[PDB]
């Protein structure tokens, strides 16, 4: 009895190999709102092709880049769309993330909030959330 992510959806954060894909679909199975993703993280296939040389512009970085296989933007989805009017309905959306961590053992963050993503109360205004990219641990 829980929701679930499209198929164009749930193959971003089904293409993990990361935990992520715990905390992403865990996530509706321990979460009171509905949510989807939207972006995912790149693999060979993408950075094999972008540069095709052993990529010699870096040696270790961190995720930033979706490149890394960590990260994932996803939306908050109400009545089956995404809803970008209620506003509260981002917080209980918010810690559905970082709660099946909490089942699942790992940790994870998302980026957003005002606290750095400089606001979260407008931003969804954007039509992305301006935000909503976690990262596993
Ligand atoms: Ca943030
Ligand atoms: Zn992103």
């Amino acid at each position: 009895m829980s929701f679930k992510f499209g198929k164009n959806s749930e193959k971003q954060l089904a293409t993990v190999k990361p935990e992520l894909q715990k905390v992403a679909r865990r996530a509706l199975e321990l979460s009171p709102y509905d949510f989807t993703i939207v972006q995912g993280i790149r693999t060979v296939a993408q950075s094999a092709q972008n540069i095709a040389n052993g990529t010699s512009f870096l040696k270790d970085p961190s995720k930033s880049k979706h490149i890394t296989g960590d990260a994932i933007d996803f939306a908050p989805y109400i009545n089956g769309k995404i809803d970008w009017n209620d506003l509260e309905a981002f917080w209980a959306v918010k810690k559905a993330f970082e709660q099946a961590g909490k089942e699942l053992g790992i940790k994870l963050r998302f980026g957003a909030d005002w606290n750095a993503s400089g606001d979260y109360h407008d931003e969804i205004k954007r039509g992305t959330y301006d935000g909503g990219h976690v990262e596993l641990v």
